[PDB]
């Protein structure tokens, strides 16, 4: 009886990513000229030293542009958003409670189109965001916007931060694998309207966030037991882990206050990530018998370029390993949770477009990393799919 | 290879609740005298009509007392919290970012003691709260406070609302069932310091929340494949669902603003719940061949007494079905997500104490309901355990 129900209820194979679709606000912000725009829009042109400092951060960022919900016209109507710290949460919340599900919606409609199956077959819905919170949440708004069934099972992940691209995958794996037929829509939608703020020379950590963060959503359809020649696997999830690096208390903290979401960097993030990445890698791939980290395909949250460079240096990865990750950093900036999902998209499209044998750059096994508050490391083990 | 990994990775039996422990702030607030305390502490004694209205709500509430982090001494130091709508989120956040994990901690240490196994066997941690958000979140604070392993896999459910006692169970089921050996610590910790506010005669819905909400945490250890005679099952989870009632847009909304968390009731919650409960029940128990709702044991989020009375009337449940739920309402008030978990505790202790044959009041099959924003209904199907 209960064991017979349990056997009939559960799926059989590994959770598989079966579609990926992305969206970004229409406003494109060039990085090259960004320090002049940002310092003028925040009435900080008098702060010469600080500005110079910010131009060096933007030039070193390895970001060419970012898409941003916030425009100059929005910023001229919200001077409290332009100050470093002024009461402004109600204004930010009003932007992102709407923008998050609207952008989410765009991304999900593309993934759903790629998937090709009836949206009423969507059984579970994971929404993930670091901007804004609301009740009913963005999961409820998206259910309504997309026309999903009313009984879809919802997972609203609010205020998670930069590692949550790995969390959503970790979550989606167990939902798809334990429920026969389940098809998970995963939406990660991040708008920086909640974090934008003016510059202050005693809060340079906050200034780094202003050079690096950008907006965007990605959506996946995740499922086990794909219907062959009807659904088309892209990646398979095999294993996951989540861990907190030692000696990293306060490395990446973010508080939602009356003045919005503030971020504070209190340790050395690039050096904590580098120092701990090997540990993560051995815990993942030692049971797979693999020890050569240039033989797997990589996905790494690009929390800025120094994380990437210090991980590549640490392990002696060839320069090419981080190509997809850096191509996403270049074109969109760090989109918090959505970022690693754009990198899966970027990798599978490039491998397919270039005639490679797998969606994992020609390779079989892959890794995806999420880095963020705690200092937290999310690891997902992937296997590519032939062709 | 991947199928062999998948077979070795997954658990076998149904997710089982193996310990439950609860905690509440030490301040006990009598309901009988509460309208005099509340109207004086919010400088609203001049509002006679409103006060009378509130005394009738408190007398009708069927709540004898509630435990509250907020004291008069805290309230005299935060007059902005005492007003209906004054800027006060930073003050509330500072209370609940600390109180949530501290209260959570108390509850979890009791469940962990009851469970009896090494805390290092805790593989997953679900924290659920509707009060406050922070990064790193309360999941991270609790990992640290309890000494859990650094690699515990964390699920931070922020700003979920009153149905999330059913969500956490739905989540815990799939984590325990898909991962061999996994042992889930589930903590639901709700402090109303984020919602307390003064009275306003054009916002009576907000006034209802002030009569009903109270604080508290509950913790569970959830696992499949219990080790017989080492771990002691209390309830087994068989099936879950989550759904959004038709025609309920805006029934229970809650916005986190600069003035704190506000709640708004825009429809008839008791009549929406009653009207839809039968549907939920048939979707759950029709595949079990059961149609007599007095033959299963009940657990219902007591979002106030009218929900309970209108559900009991609708279905013709004997008065006794809602005994445990109402005993928790009586002693603690509505503790949001934690509430239904206190009711499982209350039911299994009473059945054991009174010599009944199961922990489900002598009965085999049971149901737990979560009601909240959307208008959302969470259903969990339970089976009791012998003795
Ligand atoms: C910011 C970044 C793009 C600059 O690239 P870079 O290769 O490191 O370039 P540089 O070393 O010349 O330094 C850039 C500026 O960062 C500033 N900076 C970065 N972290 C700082 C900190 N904790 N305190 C003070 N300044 C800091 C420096 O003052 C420096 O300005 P400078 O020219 O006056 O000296 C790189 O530092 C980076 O990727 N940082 C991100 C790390 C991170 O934690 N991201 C987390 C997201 S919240
Ligand atoms: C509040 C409650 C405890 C009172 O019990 P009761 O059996 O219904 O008692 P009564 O019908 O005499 O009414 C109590 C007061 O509720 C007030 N009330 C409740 N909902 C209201 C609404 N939407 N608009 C105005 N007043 C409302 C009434 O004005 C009434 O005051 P009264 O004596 O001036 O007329 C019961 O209404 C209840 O359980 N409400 C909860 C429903 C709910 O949505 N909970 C969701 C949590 S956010």
């Amino acid at each position: 009886s209960v064991s017979e129900i349990r056997k009939a209820q559960r799926a059989e194979g590994p959770a598989t990513i079966l579609a990926i679709g992305t969206a970004n606000p229409a406003n494109c912000v060039e990085q090259s000229t960004y320090p002049d725009f940002y310092f003028k829009i925040t009435n900080s042109e008098h702060k010469t030293e600080l500005k110079e400092k910010f131009q060096r951060m933007c030039d070193k960022s390895m970001i060419k542009r970012r898409y941003m919900y916030l425009t100059e016209e929005i910023l001229k109507e919200n001077p409290n958003v332009c100050e470093y710290m002024a009461p402004s949460l109600d204004a930010r919340q009003d932007m992102v409670v709407v923008e998050v599900p609207r952008l989410g919606k765009e991304a999900a409609v593309k993934a759903i189109k790629e998937w090709g199956q009836p949206k009423s077959k969507i059984t579970h819905l994971i929404v993930c965001t670091t901007s804004g919170v609301d009740m009913p949440g963005a999961d409820y708004q998206l259910t309504k916007l997309l026309g999903l069934r009313p009984y879809v099972k919802r997972y609203m992940m609010y205020q998670q931060g930069c590692f949550a691209g790995g969390t959503v995958l970790r979550l989606a794996k167990d939902l798809a694998e334990n429920n026969k037929g389940a098809r998970v829509l995963v939406v990660c939608s991040e708008v920086t309207a909640v974090t934008f703020r003016g510059p202050s020379d005693t809060h340079l950590d906050s200034l780094v966030g202003q050079a690096l963060f950008g907006d965007g959503a990605a959506a996946l359809i995740v499922g086990s037991d794909p219907v062959p020649e009807i659904e088309k696997p892209i990646f398979e999830m095999v294993w996951t882990a989540q861990t907190i690096a030692p000696d990293s208390e306060g490395a990446i903290d973010g508080h939602l206050r009356e003045a919005g979401l503030t971020f504070h960097l209190l340790k050395d993030v690039p050096g904590i990530v580098s120092k701990n990445i090997t540990k993560a890698l051995v815990e993942a791939f030692e049971p797979l018998g693999i020890s050569d980290y240039n033989s797997i395909f990589w996905i790494a949250h690009p929390g800025g370029p120094a994380i990437l460079d210090q991980v590549e240096q640490k392990l002696a990865l060839k320069p090419e390993k981080m190509n997809a990750t850096r191509e996403v950093l270049s074109e969109y900036g760090a989109m918090s949770s959505a970022c690693v999902l754009f990198i899966l998209d970027e990798m599978r499209k490039k491998s397919t477009q270039n005639g490679l044998k797998t969606t994992g750059e020609g390779l079989e096994w892959g890794v995806l990393f999420g880095f963020g508050p705690g200092l937290t490391i999310e690891t997902v083990v992937l296997r590519s799919v032939a062709i």
